[PDB]
This record gives structure tokens, C-alpha cells and sequence, in this order.
């Protein structure tokens, strides 16, 4: 089953401090949630610059941003608290319809406006609650790759989803990289063509080729999230959330599994277009391939430390 395949390579130590820290953050008072992330954002910006949101994304968030910018200060603060509290409001429903990148670009803009004083800032001299100060301390002790994953997950969690098949807004799909200019990965130990083609197609934004590597019932499990099952949902996820990554796999190991299956573990690094080469996340991929080589299951794990990379 997909759910049992979740257990392959049980030695892999994932960075479960990330969902732990998100769960602590999610307990906090909404104003402290907003202050804490402001605090973390300012500090992090001393050494790491976030890439600008794409034009399409900004256009899609523009109405909502304008609405907030038109509010009085107290209402601005209430609107941001509504998003953090996951209140059911029109703003919260609009926000929930957005892909992660659009939500991130919305908050990018608000951060700039708060820095400039045009959107109500965190109150001057604000002191975090006892629980919130310790949450921030944990965040600031993590590796940058973990730090940025905590911030993304806090952003994505905000807002209010009412319904099963509500509208989904995402950025337009980029055209795949021309075949001529495509790079090929090299992985120590691993010549498996399905793994190599996985990595190379994702790096080229070639989602239609990538999806064809999977079994019809196959699943992909992103870090700290449940498996996404079947070709339509996995392709959806590629198109909405997996554009412009850079996968830098380094080494792997290849083992038999029950029934002519093969299990392969690869470790390496990943860069998100929000940070480019300044943040390299430590990642493992865990593949379960059927006898024909298609992908029945792949898990992508954020690793606890670089000491989890194979043969560090
Ligand atoms: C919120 C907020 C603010 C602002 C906050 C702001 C502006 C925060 C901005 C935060 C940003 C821009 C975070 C970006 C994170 C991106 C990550 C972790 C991507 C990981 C990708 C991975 C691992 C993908 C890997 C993958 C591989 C390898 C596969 O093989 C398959 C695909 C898959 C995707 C799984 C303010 C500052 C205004 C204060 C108030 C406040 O609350
Ligand atoms: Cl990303």
C-alpha cells in the first residue's frame, strides 16, 4: 500500500523539529504569531534576501492587498489576525484559494509595506509571550533550510478553507526548458534511469514527462505532508507548487524490495527559487519502483542535519 511504503528506509532521520515547531507556533495568540514572524523575517533578512514574487503572482494577489491597504490601521491588524486565526471571512477564503507561492508573495508585499510604515506595523516595543519567545529561539537555532520551511508552513497554514472542490488559483505554468540547454544530474552509486529521469525532468520543469514515470495509483509525499495519490493529483501538485526548483542529488543506494520492486534512497540538496543558491536544503528521496521501473511511491524528506546525508 502507499501508506505502508511510507516506512521504507526507517533509519532516515527527518527534521521533525519543523512540524514540532509549527505545532508550537500554531498554539500562540494571533498577534504573537504575527510579531514572531515579523521578528524572524527582519533578523533573517540581515543575511538572506527573499527573491521578488513573480509578476503573475502579484497580479493575482493585488485586489486583496489593495483591500488591506485601504483599511484603517486597526482593521489592517484585525485582517492579519483573521488570517493567523484561520477565521472564516471573505479575505480568509480568498487567501485559502491561493497556491503557496501566491500566499508567500502576498506576505512579501505586506512585509515591505510594514517596513515602509504604510501598513500597520507590529506595535512599537512589542514583547512576545513566554511561549512565543521560546518558539522564536528554537527557529533561530535551526539550519536556514529548516528556518525557511517553518516560515513557509506558517504562511500556507493561514486562511480558511470552506469546501472540498473550491477554486484553486496558481501561477501560470512555465514552458519546459528547451532540450538542448538541459543539464543532467549525476548520482554516486545510482544509474537507475527512472531516478535520473525524475531528477532531470523536474529540473527542466517538464511535468508532462515527469508524470509518465509514475504508476497510475502512485504517490508523491512532500516533506511533512501526506502522500499525494494518483497521476492527476501529483501532476496538479507539480504544476502549482514545483516550478523552478534546483535538485542537486549527490549519492544513493539501491536495494531489492518485495515482489520484484526496488527501493532507492538518494541524498543531496535542493534550492527553492525564493532563495536561489543562498539556501541549500538537505533532502533525501526515497523511491519504491515497481518491476517495470515506474514510481509507485516517492517520499521527499527534509533531513535533520547534514549528518543525515549518506556517508557524510
Ligand atoms: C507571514 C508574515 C510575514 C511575512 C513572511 C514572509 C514574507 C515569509 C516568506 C518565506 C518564504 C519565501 C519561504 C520560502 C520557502 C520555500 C521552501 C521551504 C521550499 C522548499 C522546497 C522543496 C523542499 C521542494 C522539494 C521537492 C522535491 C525535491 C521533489 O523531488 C518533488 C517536489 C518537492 C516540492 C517535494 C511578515 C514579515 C509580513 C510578518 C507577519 C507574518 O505573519
Ligand atoms: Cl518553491
Amino acid at each position: 500500500t502507499i501508506d505502508s511504503a511510507r516506512g521504507i528506509f526507517p533509519n532516515t532521520l527527518a527534521a521533525d523539529v519543523v512540524p514540532a515547531t509549527i505545532a508550537r507556533f500554531s498554539q500562540l495568540n494571533a498577534e504573537d504569531q504575527l510579531a514572531l514572524i515579523w521578528f524572524a523575517y527582519l533578523e533573517m533578512g540581515k543575511t538572506l534576501t527573499i527573491a521578488a514574487p513573480g509578476a503573475a503572482s502579484m497580479q493575482l494577489a493585488e485586489n486583496a492587498l489593495k483591500e488591506i491597504q485601504a483599511m484603517g490601521p486597526l482593521q489592517q491588524t484585525q485582517a492579519m489576525c483573521d488570517l493567523a486565526n484561520r477565521a472564516d471571512t471573505p479575505l480568509c477564503r480568498t487567501y485559502a484559494s491561493w497556491s503557496p507561492n501566491i500566499k508567500l508573495g502576498f506576505w512579501y508585499r505586506l512585509g515591505e509595506l510594514m517596513e515602509q510604515g504604510f501598513v500597520a506595523p507590529i506595535p512599537a516595543g512589542y514583547q512576545l509571550s513566554a511561549n512565543a519567545n521560546a518558539v522564536l529561539a528554537t527557529i533561530q537555532g535551526l539550519e536556514s533550510g529548516q528556518q525557511i520551511t517553518v516560515l513557509r508552513n506558517a504562511v500556507v497554514d493561514m486562511g480558511f478553507t470552506a469546501g472540498k472542490d473550491g477554486k484553486r488559483i496558481a501561477e501560470p505554468v512555465v514552458p519546459p526548458q528547451d532540450t538542448a540547454s538541459r543539464t543532467k544530474v549525476s548520482i554516486e552509486g545510482v544509474t537507475n534511469a527512472t531516478v535520473l529521469n525524475y531528477m532531470d525532468n523536474l529540473n527542466a520543469n517538464d511535468f508532462d514527462t515527469l508524470i509518465e514515470l509514475f504508476t497510475s495509483d502512485g504517490a508523491l509525499q512532500p516533506p511533512f505532508q501526506r502522500p499525494i495519490v494518483g497521476k492527476e493529483n501529483v501532476l496538479r501538485f507539480f504544476r502549482e507548487e514545483c516550478q523552478n526548483l534546483k535538485l542537486i542529488p549527490e549519492r544513493g543506494v539501491t536495494e531489492p524490495a518485495e515482489d520484484g520492486f526496488t527501493q532507492i534512497k538518494v541524498t543531496g540538496k535542493v534550492q527553492t527559487p525564493w532563495f536561489g543558491g543562498n539556501v541549500g536544503m538537505n533532502i533525501a528521496w526515497r523511491f519504491l519502483l515497481n518491476p517495470e521501473g515506474k514510481i509507485f511511491f516517492v517520499a521527499i524528506d527534509l533531513l535533520a542535519s547534514p549528518k543525515e546525508l549518506l556517508n557524510f
